[PDB]
């Protein structure tokens, strides 16, 4: 191959990360934000480069190569937790948050992104208005959340709906002081799960197109699809749902053009 | 003088201290238990010699002379605390159960026993049964307790006695664990409150009632009235609410016996 | 398989774990007790239920299915450790306790349960009751106890059988008191090892047996050798040692009832 | 006394205590700013209200009493510390601060307020603007402020104007990163200083000014002169520089008004 | 008064203050090792300026004054303890070091130099040379030496001699390791006690002796004893063990010269 | 196998690991010191059976097999840091001295050995000798050193090599003190690694070389290369820089003799 042929949606708008990433006030993780990134272009060396993030782990996926990558959706779930619940966002995890406020999946394909704000969310006085659910019958599933104010019946009497002995309410707040220790300033986690169902993807990466060339043996990233064969015209006709055509080896035989909607056939 | 004399009052059941130091459950410290000992006699020696109480600080009068002294009254003030915050418990400190919880005034004549009840006040999963009061508009007077449940409001809007932003309950669970450090395990605190007024002392040491010995220089003792004279046999007609008698100089000249209720003339 | 029987031999009595895990009085971490536990009825039940273990940590088996298995015999080793000692009860762990005073094999089956008791064996100025062997020329082996007591020659000068410079007693007292941080707090250890040899298993969990269907595809559990098959009627005669008759294949092929004592073949 | 009677100056402005406690940046301890607060009303009470402040301490006068008085000058000394090296900030104490940047007279009139900065001085990647004077031939004497960068010598060995060994640079980097502890954490510390010299006083509390009431037995604070009287007329020739009179026993008898400049008499 | 007479017997040898504190090793606290110290010069300000010592805390005296003063005798008492125990050398506290193994009187005239001590008195694995006394009957007199070795009996059975259950080993080693806390870190303590009572003086400061002037009204510093006065031939026959001379008024008007041994009347 | 035959060549002199390891100063860990050690005898067992070594950790040889196994060359890299980042001196981590200090590569090969030298590199008031690296805008590459003293701008303004607002120097002093903690305690750290290169050893350990015995099966190690074989005469053609030869089977099969310059065939 001599040179690559990177075709991207002819998008205009940057995805909304300013937004999400620097909002005033954040919500408390047993009712966490969930907000859906779609049909923009996002930069992901800007979050690397920045080292304001004292947790940058990423799962399934390599966070250096993130701008080279086209998902179809992107879910951005923000709150705030003490600095010693921040190992529990993990997959396969255990502990209150894990259980009972934030669940991850052990098929998890994401990133998660942990900085302090001590400086913006603590107060001294105490800021308890951030809470967590500290009891629940069941641990939850993955990608669920608890807005439940029930009271947590921990005896064999019933509790009435008024707290008292053995009768506790779900939710508890932290108590955030800027004269706390190391592991219990406030901390803003925002985790990035890339979905990537067979569609049509929306976010990609600030990657610039390059206009087509056939004919000829050249690598090619249709849509982050990583590939390297000839481009030529293709006689077969794709439904509109349908993007990819895939042979008998399960390997993409041809692509629909996500520029000009048409069909270009690859060959080895 | 020769010898030295006591007479006490012939009462012969033991003051219940199983009952305030052996008590299967205790209560908050928002809602410390009061304790009226009276009319017994009272046997400090098993305070002293057990080996569990950690802190034994007496304000106002010695640890080890609360055996020789007379009392009218006696305030058992019972409740459970964390290790960090036994401290706030003495006349003159700040703190949320200082401030919030429980005062101590600044001429408190009494003694403070702590002792660690890990073993029986923490569970695994968390005791979350203690509450504390963390938040009040006002401080505490001394011996003032607020069981009151109203919901704090901390901002300026009217939520109506709903908790959520800016609203918080006023009372907040320790959560004992037996993992739990030090500053944050459970510990035990009766706090002995001794009232010493112009009135006929009714708690008493164990100190055995010798025989009278009249017309010769002696040490006295009459319930807790300490000093030395010559007792002889008078002819005073003390009313029977009157114990002891003064002189023209404010000088104590007779007393009467407390067995068998005997007007003696203690000349010096 | 259309039924599920299980087969148990007809044991009545509870095992002692009341006297293993609630006795007043543990020894020494030198010299670790170790109490042989058969032909009884292990409910292991009430030991998970219960909420007063804050280690419990099993190798080897799974800590949920302690009760379906059924083990030849029980070895319980009990002795108390401060809370840093605690993590070295383990296999592969290094410290002070594994080299000198307990050491587990790498091979260990079985779980480690250790609790808080800082009631029973701290008093306040000291409770130097407790010992560990601190000195010794070399590691000790998996489940060898040393209770020898010759003054260590750190030197190259003979001790002669007193104590002074570079010659140490073997022994070293804990010095527990309640004001303690939890690294320095008493621990009480249980560690309960299982073998599984050739021997009829003793030590069964409280699952209780069902009655005997032949001729029929069942699943059982027969005295702990789980398997699915027809059990049939068998001419097979096994001597009064033997319990089960494996194949060539190595493959379960007859057990001995352990109620009836009837041999019966297993088909696939 | 029939009534009080308070008469102030008629000053109008409000003192610029926003400038000095809500400054954007403060200056660094071996560099320390002073403001020079004259000619103002000041509002003392606003300042101990906030509960952001985590020490108040007040040398010489009562922090309650604080709106009672009249000062001539105010010196308002403002710098940013770490937590361990607060109370170095006292009278007669010393430290590195005390010897080397920050030196209070043994006999200071004013008030000590420091407050926990994390939230304004702290960033990621650690704040090292703020630097501290550690080393200097002579201890500093009080109130003087000491600004040389002349290389520090150590050993024998002449510096030459270059670091090296044994040659240090006077100022040392505090390093406050957002993850440090308390003892290593960004306090502001405001100073104020008083003069209690007698003078024309320019800055008063925020009391109201009375009218003036003659020849009734009233109270008065004549610009912080405090005391009991019957105020009438008076015929002395009072020279501008004189503002209050003192007679043969050395006693308060007559005052200058503030507001008119007409001498009035104090009649006991 | 015109000029200043020092007379200071004629001495040259330096006492060893570098044998006890140079030594290269030092004993337990326990045996603590009291040197005798006389008839030598002092330089007391070669301890003093010297960035040795983390403490040099002295009761009784100044530090930097200490060059001008006489004593009778010098008591050294040198020992090793751990960096919290430093604080227990002091007189009128309590703890395991002033109880039992070193006790200071109230009345105490002297210095406390401690120094850390981790390379020389520190190893790899514990070393374990250094004792303290844990077990006593009674708490120590001031200066009283105890290297008694029995059994501590802290129950009712007696121990004869053989440690076990309620009976301990008196001496508890130290355990120190270079890897450990600063307050767990050996610490050498050297305490210099002196004799000002009434006797000759051996050990003086190296103030220069200067030549005697007599008739006239001068400042005198004679072996310790300072005044001002005229210096003139007296008539007065001293018994040769007699310094000082008084009078009815408690002042001392005749002295002995200590290097020509003559007696010199003090007219004030 | 009937015997081992160990052979190292002729060499007397001994590796000079004293200035290595006792020098009386060590440099700084910016300027860390590197020493190349090659063509003598190195004794690891002095090291090993040190007892003043805390950390003696070691990266692809084993801690105990060391000394056996003989190497090509020794670099031998000191500096002194403070205990908080001993474990920074690990490949892998992250850290100040990681990335700015002192860089080690992933696939090391060696030992770092660290000690405590609070009596050597601490002095009451600090030590300030020892200075890091704390600002560089690029992270260092393995065994790379920076010993540059530009000044690092941590602003956008241009402030041409002068100390001030966000133009700070790059060194900074540790500031060592004899009562520091132990994370701020000061410990030399000797990383001693080692190339496994194509090259002839030149350090090899004291085992002595025994005689030749031919035309038997024994075991040999001919200068760190270990096999088993009947070590016949030879009659090759090895040109003088051939240190062994191999077969067509890629097998060790003539080995000229290091200390008699004879090839021998090695003969399975
Ligand atoms: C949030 O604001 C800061 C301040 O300018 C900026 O550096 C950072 O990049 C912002 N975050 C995002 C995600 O843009
Ligand atoms: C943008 O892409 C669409 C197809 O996705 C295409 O129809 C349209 O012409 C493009 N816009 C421009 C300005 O080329
Ligand atoms: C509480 O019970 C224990 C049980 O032996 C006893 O020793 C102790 O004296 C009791 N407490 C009081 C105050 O009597
Ligand atoms: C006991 O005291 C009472 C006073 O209440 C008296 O009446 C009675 O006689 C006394 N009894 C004896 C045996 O002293
Ligand atoms: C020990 O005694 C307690 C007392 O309630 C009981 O709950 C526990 O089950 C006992 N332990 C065992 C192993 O039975
Ligand atoms: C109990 O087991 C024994 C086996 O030794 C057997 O002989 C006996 O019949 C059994 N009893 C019952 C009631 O099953
Ligand atoms: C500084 O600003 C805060 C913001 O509300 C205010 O509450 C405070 O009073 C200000 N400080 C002063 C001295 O006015
Ligand atoms: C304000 O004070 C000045 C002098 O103190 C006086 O001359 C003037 O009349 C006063 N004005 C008012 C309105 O009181
Ligand atoms: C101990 O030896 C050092 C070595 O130079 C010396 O500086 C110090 O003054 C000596 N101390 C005494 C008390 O002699
Ligand atoms: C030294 O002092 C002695 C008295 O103790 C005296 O007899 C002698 O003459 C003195 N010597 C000198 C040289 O001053
Ligand atoms: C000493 O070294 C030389 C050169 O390496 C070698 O030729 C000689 O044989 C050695 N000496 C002995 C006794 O082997
Ligand atoms: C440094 O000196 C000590 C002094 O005994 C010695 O034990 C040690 O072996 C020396 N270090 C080396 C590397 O030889």
């Amino acid at each position: 191959p001599t040179e690559s042929i990177v075709r991207f949606p002819n998008i205009t708008n940057l995805c909304p990360f300013g937004e999400v990433f620097n909002a005033t006030r954040f919500a408390s993780v047993y009712a966490w934000n969930r907000k859906r990134i779609s049909n923009c272009v996002a930069d992901y060396s800007v979050l690397y480069n920045s080292a304001s993030f004292s947790t940058f782990k990423c799962y399934g996926v390599s966070p250096t190569k993130l701008n080279d990558l086209c998902f179809t959706n992107v879910y951005a779930d923000s709150f705030v937790i003490r600095g010693d619940e921040v190992r529990q966002i993990a997959p396969g995890q255990t502990g209150k948050i894990a259980d009972y406020n934030y669940k991850l999946p052990d098929d998890f394909t994401g990133c998660v992104i942990a900085w302090n704000s001590n400086n913006l969310d603590s107060k001294v006085g105490g800021n308890y208005n951030y809470r967590y659910r500290l009891f629940r019958k069941s641990n939850l599933k993955p990608f669920e959340r608890d807005i439940s104010t029930e009271i947590y019946q921990a005896g064999s009497t019933p509790c009435n709906g008024v707290i008292g002995f053995n009768c506790y309410f779900p939710l508890q707040s932290y108590g955030f002081q800027p004269t706390n220790g190391v592991g219990y300033q406030p901390y803003r986690v925002v985790v990035l799960s890339f979905e990537l169902l067979h569609a049509p993807a929306t976010v990609c990466g600030p990657k610039k197109s390059t206009n087509l060339v056939k004919n000829k043996c050249v690598n090619f990233n249709f849509n982050g699809l990583t590939g390297t064969g000839v481009l030529t015209e293709s006689n077969k006709k794709f439904l509109p749902f349908q993007q990819f055509g895939r042979d008998i080896a399960d390997t993409t035989d041809a692509v629909r053009d996500p520029q000009t909607l048409e069909i270009l056939d690859i060959t080895p």
